[PDB]
């Protein structure tokens, strides 16, 4: 009846200080949740009264602060070690600033195991990396061993920059034999750590035989299994119990993110390493749970650095900045406006022709809300958490059956949190999801430019268009392929934050609305 | 047969250089038209060519651009009376100034007769305006005598400002005996002048025995026989035919408006005074009529006050600023939208406290919009160029109203709509959707409004027992434009800043604009 206890977190996001619920910069302190001070008390509480406890990270601890723009990974190493996390599987977002990006700050620092079992090295690469990542790690559990598997979304190179060397296999048919190698190493206790979501974490579960649990994160996913303690509605219980084709009931577990959640299982296990029980809840990381004095004080110290930027005020919003994934990647989010506004209005303030009254932009390209409450207030901080990435917004040309076809992508997988989804700029969509795949949108209307007066006319699948959008999608990202392939011209905008930054300057005082833009039928 | 020429012109309002054809500011000189240097030239070459000819004008002579803002009529007296114009009636505009603002610079001014058969003097007022208008004028053409009664618009009190000891008559009633007076003095030759609008100028001509010829403005119509030299589309045949209760053939006349066209009508009278003929058009001011040197070196006399004004630019705009009475009448407008957001944004850039002290809603009486604003001149926008788009004077203030208030003013809006009536109402932060297929006061099939009790603002269906803070003219706020409603069911209004520098600190603020119409007004 040997018990495992499971700690886990996943995108953590650069969320190194306690932050609002809506996981941006913490204003009223006693009601902030979430950090890391406050990760290491409730995890300290948890090694007290539990003997065989293991803490975990999925990957995406890389990128969302002026935590990782500045440090650049050396706060995740340095923190992560504080913690004492026992292993982390690699995340797309660890290779956001190359290899180089990777190796240097986190790999080379990081006092615990990093792994990834799909990721394969190739050319000279190999011999540098060596070791530095790994496909498992073996674990002394008190007395007892449990083997540990990684893996990483086979997207990572269609969403972060991980080189031309670094080749990503299918997770299912790179973790079996290692988990075989395990298993011909009497490794009876095997956990599969990743970062692909929920939907691959269930197949991982399903299809990989030999796997006792299935831990994950990519996705955001929020499991829980009664009445959950915020705002964020479960899509499952917790454990997610997946009946594998080999017979067994695999737990598949996952944290939300920007660790505001502590996920928390408890395992029964056998003299023959199989699951008999699979209970526990993400525990809600808030006020309730003191920040520890030492790591809260080490915090401080590297807060320094980050002070000289949210110093100056580029402007003040009178309405919330909903930049949440909840609402920027299901419907019309007045983030997505505000930056789709700042965009055109970049353009047209140096310009029929070379006018633009157009702007896609992909929902999960929104990387953060802005809370109101503080005076109105907006720093640079408060946007490089918006705008992490340190893109473009760039002019494309494009005929009427290639916006279609973006259109139809937008919504083609729609209820699954994907960023695919777009958040326009003088563009009028209506969508009907009832309708099959790829004949969803049943209106659309654009703002034109060969016109005296603008207003908006039906899309003319015949006719060209110039688009201002993410140099992300400009380059096909987020499956647009048709972008990509199809656009008639590419011209490349300027700083992504720097644009929205001159706007918010301007206008001196903001106030973005849900005036459908964006519809449904 | 004794030839009549009737010339005539209505709602010139303050257009006194010439103007783009959308009536705005003359950029291009060479496509340029109308003004009362072109006018001076064919109604001279006019007046030689034929025997037995009048200039009348239908009254709004004031209000429109930087011309009257300065000269307050003295400018309407000077050139009036340079022109020659042999009559006058009164329209609503002329008491924008007040009664005294239309007695010093006009009524003692003008050296030919000024006319208003239905205002009726009363008390202190009586005394000080005795002769200074008349309600005809008996006028000698040639051999023969030509009688005009005069007329304005009953709601020249909720139109404008004649004060509480001017009353204001109904035409019919009114006019009546004085034709019937003048018949009895042998004036055989009766024209009606005046200012209520074409629907009026219509029954004026079917219930008026004796009136031959009805000479209009207000409504700014435009009617043509044939192919119209311009962009205006006519609502009728030039003269239109108005088959009186008497059994006679009414010729009805409108020139469209801000001295474009210049209205002509020949006349065929026998010898008891009676049309057997009545045939014209209105003759289009165009780049081909010239300016007359002496006119023209006049006008220029009087643009030196005027020149300290366009002096500086407030901002550019990359689009067309649509201020058209055709665009901003029938449905949504950009220059509404434009001046809606330009009042949300001076209200909110000094606000927040909670959901209160905010204000997400405006509206604005379509009407109130006097000019369009051209783009061609490289984006450019002066004080001139607002000054013809708001040239009243008032100011966006601040109401606080029930669902119920703001969904009757929205039926209102629509009551009698196809008539290019002002109050069809412009909206800023604000969805609305008309069926006018429906009978008048349920032709609301939708009304959605921005919220303030939220922190993400998004559009809610409207709610009858809710209650709104719109920003809206004063003009509206006092039940202007039959917005009775507005000021009987307000729960609070406080006064805004003057209507001109609200806008324009705007585009000083957005440096470049671009307003579009975006769906805010719908039909079904
Ligand atoms: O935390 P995740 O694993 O990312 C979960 O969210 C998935 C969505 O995120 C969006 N997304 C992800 N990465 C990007 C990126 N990155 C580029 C800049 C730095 C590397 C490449 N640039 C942009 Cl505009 N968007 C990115 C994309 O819309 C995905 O659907
Ligand atoms: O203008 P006319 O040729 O006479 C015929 O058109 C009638 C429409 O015009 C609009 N309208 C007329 N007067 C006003 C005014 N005046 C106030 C300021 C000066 C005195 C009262 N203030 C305002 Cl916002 N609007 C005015 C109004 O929308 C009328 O329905
Ligand atoms: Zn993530
Ligand atoms: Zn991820
Ligand atoms: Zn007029
Ligand atoms: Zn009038």
């Amino acid at each position: 009846m040997w018990e495992l206890t499971i700690l886990h977190t996943n995108d953590v996001h650069s969320r190194l200080e306690q932050t609002s619920e809506d996981s941006s910069k913490c204003v009223d302190a006693s009601r902030c949740m979430g950090g890391v001070a406050r990760l290491f008390t409730k995890v300290q509480q948890i090694r007290r009264a539990e003997p065989n406890v293991l803490l975990l990270d999925a990957g995406d601890q890389y990128q969302g602060t002026i935590w990782f723009t500045v440090y650049k990974g050396a706060e995740v190493a340095h923190f992560m070690n504080a913690l004492r996390y026992d292993a982390m599987a690699l995340g797309n977002h660890e290779f956001d600033n190359g290899v180089e990006g990777l190796i240097e700050p986190l790999l080379k620092e990081a006092k615990f195991p990093i792994l990834s079992a799909n990721i394969k090295a190739k050319g000279p690469l190999a011999s540098q990396i060596s070791g530095l990542y790994l496909p498992y790690k073996v674990l002394p559990v008190g007395d007892e061993v449990v083997g540990i598997v990684g893996y990483t979304s086979k997207e990572t190179p269609f969403l972060s920059n991980p080189g031309t060397n670094l080749v990503f296999e299918d997770e299912i048919t790179a973790l079996q034999p290692e988990v075989d190698k395990l298993k011909t190493l009497n490794v009876n206790k095997i956990i599969a750590l990743g970062h692909s979501g929920f939907e691959m974490d269930k197949l991982i579960a399903q299809k990989v035989r030999g796997v006792d649990v299935v831990v994950g994160g990519h996705s955001n996913t929020f499991l829980y299994t009664g009445n959950p303690p915020s705002k964020e509605v479960p899509a499952g219980k917790y454990p997610f119990i997946v009946t594998s084709d080999d017979g067994r009931k695999v737990p598949v577990v996952q944290a939300y993110a920007f660790g505001k959640y502590l996920g928390y299982l408890k395992i029964e296990f056998d003299e023959r390493g199989n699951v008999i029980s699979s209970h526990g809840n993400p525990i809600l990381l808030d006020s309730s749970i003191p920040e520890d004095p030492s790591i809260k004080a080490d915090i401080n110290k590297w807060r320094i650095k980050l002070d000289d930027y949210s110093t100056q005020e580029l402007g003040k919003t009178i309405v919330y900045l909903d930049g949440s994934s909840q609402s920027c990647r299901f419907r019309e989010c007045n983030m997505g406006n505000l930056i789709c506004d700042a965009m055109i209005n970049n353009n047209l303030r140096h310009a029929f022709w070379n006018h633009v009254s157009m702007c896609i932009l992909n929902g999960g390209g929104i990387r953060s809300p802005i809370d109101e409450r503080n005076d109105g207030t907006i720093t640079w901080e408060n946007l490089a958490a918006v705008l992490p990435f340190g893109g473009t917004f760039d002019l494309v040309q494009l005929k009427g059956s290639t916006l279609k076809k973006a259109f139809e992508h937008s919504v083609h997988r729609y209820g699954q949190s994907t960023g695919e989804f777009l958040q326009v700029g003088g563009i009028h969509v209506v969508y009907d999801l009832s309708r099959k795949p790829g004949d969803r949108v049943v209106k659309l209307d654009v703002l034109c430019t060969k016109c005296r007066v603008p207003s908006y006319d039906p899309l003319k699948m015949d006719e060209v268009y110039k688009v201002i959008l993410p140099n992300f999608l400009a380059n096909g990202g987020d499956g647009f392929q048709m972008i990509k392939d199809e656009l008639l011209r590419h011209d490349s905008g300027d700083q992504d934050i720097n644009v929205v930054s001159t706007y918010i300057s301007k206008m001196k005082v903001i106030y973005p609305a849900v005036e459908g833009r964006i519809k449904f039928s």
